[PDB]
């Protein structure tokens, strides 16, 4: 039965997640945690995913990737936590995609997911130096750009959550780049403002 | 059900406030109230708003807000203090925005928030240099005219809210301005004069 | 035909300026207005310029720069702010000298808009320093000899203009140079004083 | 055993205080006399403080804080003065907290230290610019309502003592706002009104 | 028997800190220190540790372990010298861990050389920037943190001592970062207090 | 013949300063000035330099040299248009050691240039920070004492030369230095003096 | 003969000191004299030291750190100039320990040699920044605990020139922090005086 093993399958990983986070080592711990998130994955597409059991596997993504958010909150380098936050990422768009999203209680789980990783991901990245920092607000664009055309729903709340986390990182770039001579701050406000013009237009064009 | 969910993250929000209050410091509590502003808005997105729920959501922000402005009373570095201000308004009027103003209650609610703000504004800059002054005075201009923008409602009441306000500023610049050489008076005076007449044809644009 | 194109590209021009003051920011909009400004210039270098369209092309550039110095009335940070008005004059400037100046409706024009230029300059760095404003003046009495040596026409309403434009500069300078010690007043004055002779020379020397 | 710990703790710090005192300049003792505060206040909350030794525990608190006093008094740059007396103060702060007073002779003991404190500082304070006197007035202020919301005992009392250094306050800055222009004195007298009333409410609320 | 070679083992380690501390190189004598501080962790675990010879060895490494902080105290290149420190009290802690601490004696030494490490890391630290001086903060409440979830004892003594050394920790912070920007302030300030809430939160889970 | 060659460079060197000139950018003319002055060096040390042709010579670095202090007076970024300053100064003196002064003619000339040196380079100065402005300033003393130690002629005139422009630059730092606290104004005075005293001296062991 | 050899080497250290101090270049002369001073080292160990040729080889070491002190008042970059500042005093600080001081002419020498050091090096750094300037100091603080822990002699008139300089150095640093905020100076002044307090302790533990 699918939903059995489904179950089965998110009390295994429920066990596995609260062993690994006894680990007093942040980096070993995000390591396994994305690890697991892969091999939840694997174990996805390895089997039928019905109407009965996408709640349990996507409670299961969550499970891991909220570990994995709390892990990267506990410290490390920043440009290893930033790299490892990026590629837990693509593996929970994937699965996302792999599971599908229908009814509202998913789409709200996931939603909350994105704003949670928008944060930890500001929040690491404000310790790095200004030419860094936009880099690396290129780098999450880029993957809330992959994250919004991958995911289906509403439009109109996909939009709204879309446009929230966009002033989220704007708020962000706009305090973090009074540190720097005016003409370095045009410089780096005119790649970023492309940037985001781009994806507008493309998360505009997939949504719609 | 929506209004069920609201009533609840009103209580949690209340308690969360309550909470934060008991701080000693003014700093800590003024960011903490910040991230409660955005997690408040975070959850707003994610929700359905309809005619019923509105109220709720509505004293949610000012909640938050009254405690925002009565911890920026109690003290701090002035910068400091009139930056976050800033950051909490933005923050309060996306919220606003977002929400929508539909009744007489809710609007009365808003304005007395917005009274409220610009007198905490002009009592904490009341301490900085006249130039110093002046610029924070063209900041609040300009956070004024935003929020007069945002904003939806009776065009006659919101015209003479913005009028009380504007006189309450004008009167602030003229009592202080006494401190300075005439050269400088008219340098700021002029200044000032023309961000007002700005605003003042933006607004008027805007609510007619 | 170069006039149907032209009268196109103005259309264009005139949406494209409609659609970005829309924006609330005015350090993205000036981003914008600055880009557009540019795309202008490149459409002129590769398209004929005759006795006919001339006038279109001036009035496109009149209306980018018109929004531009709009926008800067609007707000932000001064330095930013000053540094993106040099960079849209410079630009400004190079399309005028592309696209060249005949008729007395284009001379108009242009001078109109090099006039608002330079009220709108000191209104915004009025808020700095005495010695930061030294340094705007001396960046601005450069671009005003650019200006001057780049265009083409009747020398006398040219000098007249020339001289009013400076005068507008001393008295600004003046003024505020009353906030310092008589010491720093003579270096700074000093410094003011060789520039504007320096200019002078140069101006008169490109007019006659 | 506590009590015999605590008298040679005392010792200590009589020897360590006369020891330091004989140094001539006057912000490097402040500097010790800090240090050692900082020192006695781990050594507190290490160790056990039953009712036997709380005497000890506030003598030696004390002392230091009466020899840092008086080399206040000594002299130095008046804002480096004021700031380590504000620092000191909030370690003492901490200290009382920390060990807890019950008896009638410790707090008659730490409200003259109080007394003493605010003599010290508007005794420091009154060779400052009206701003700057009263931007240290409301420091003092905020510093008093801390003290006195940490402080337990006879309600009655407090609120004497609380409205006595009130009044010296008040008749320092009504003292010195005569210096300036009847409009600076007006927004001066409402900066400081406003914060009095504020702690009025803050300390009235924490004592009853 | 264990008594007679832990006391051997004390001896030898005491004349081998006396034969290094005569060298003259400050980092030489810290990474001597660092080595004798891991072979004496190395002979921990290779001998019995009963209740007899258990204040012998935390003798030893609070031997080891000051006479290292007093050669950090010597000088060197910031950086260099912190990054020692960590690893030499990342040492220390797993001997503590090996060893154990039943009685109060010892853990009043491991307690006094916990604050002395704080004041030291602190003092270290203040000659750096202001976002390194961040950074090293973060790695400073990690390891604070790793330190108490290690330790056990009475929760109420080591929850004084940890609010007390975090009280040290943001008085440094708050002094240092009065520095830059009021941007910068926010932006690093909010770094600052998201780490010291999670590490409260882990602390009081791990005592309580 | 050494005289015909001499004419043919002068030739050249005034028709490539005419090109140069025409363009409108500071610090460009300022490089392409740089070259030529080098260029120039590189031939006079490749061909004979008899009595006849040293005037020709010196007059061509006298072109080149007034071409570029004509294009520093310009304007540009103070830092860098000091630095080439003192580079080109530099190659200057360089070259007029290659090619020597004999007649009165060349003395006067050299002294003129370096006179205009000095006023251009306090022109310049003038609008940096008390610090900055000091080390320029202590930049500009090595450079006048190379120059007076490479030059020879009659000791009288050249030492009359050198306190006057010595007496310059005192002027020019005395006036300057009104702008700090007193400490910071001992502190920077101190330095400069020290520095006056030793170039004097060694000016006057090199001349007598 | 020892002393032959001696004075054979004394006359070929002028001639060298003679021929290097011609150059212009102060950084190249530097660093020629710091390899001259290796050398200087290197024959010392090579060869005899008794009691007839001791002065001879003082009077060496005098020569050539007299004239690299000379050498680093005549200018450059000033942490260069100071990084090789340190690196001469260590080399010479060597040096006196090889050959030893005996007599009252060898010690009154280099404790000459000291002040002149301690003066340049105070002049030099001067310029730096007020951060900076404190790691200056605190380098400077850790050559001067070496060289009077190398140096034997009189207790107390060592004492009295330590305290001199320590009294010069104090004074710097004081004059020097009147340029930042009290909180700046706060936290530079504990870093100074700990570091002296750490300084005193061990030159008396080393002297008496
Ligand atoms: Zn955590
Ligand atoms: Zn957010
Ligand atoms: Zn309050
Ligand atoms: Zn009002
Ligand atoms: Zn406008
Ligand atoms: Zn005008
Ligand atoms: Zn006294
Ligand atoms: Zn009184
Ligand atoms: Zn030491
Ligand atoms: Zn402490
Ligand atoms: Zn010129
Ligand atoms: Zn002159
Ligand atoms: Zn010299
Ligand atoms: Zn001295």
């Amino acid at each position: 039965s699918p939903l059995e093993e489904a179950k089965r399958l998110l009390e295994k990983v429920k066990k596995r997640v609260e062993e690994i986070m006894k680990n007093p080592n942040p980096v070993k711990v995000m390591l396994e945690l994305k690890e697991l998130l892969d091999e939840a994955v694997h174990e996805f597409v390895l089997m039928e995913v019905n109407e009965e059991n996408r709640e349990v596997l996507i409670e299961i993504l969550a499970t891991i990737f909220e570990a994995f958010l709390h892990a990267a909150r506990d410290g490390g380098n920043p440009k290893l936590v930033l790299l490892l936050l990026l590629e837990a990422f693509e593996t929970f768009v994937r699965g996302v995609e792999v599971v599908g999203v229908t009814s509202e209680r998913e789409l709200r789980l996931v939603l909350e997911l994105l704003v949670e990783f928008v944060h930890v991901f500001i929040l690491i990245s404000r310790l790095l130096e200004p030419r860094e920092f936009i880099a690396s607000m290129l780098e999450l664009l880029r993957a809330i750009e992959r994250f919004f055309e991958v995911l289906k729903g509403n439009p109109e709340r996909l939009l709204a959550v879309f446009e929230e986390v966009l002033e989220d990182i704007e708020e962000a770039v706009l305090k973090k780049l009074t540190e720097v001579n005016p003409e370095t701050q045009v410089l780096l406000l005119e790649a970023f403002y492309e940037k985001k013009k781009d994806v507008v237009e493309h998360v505009r064009k997939a949504l719609f």
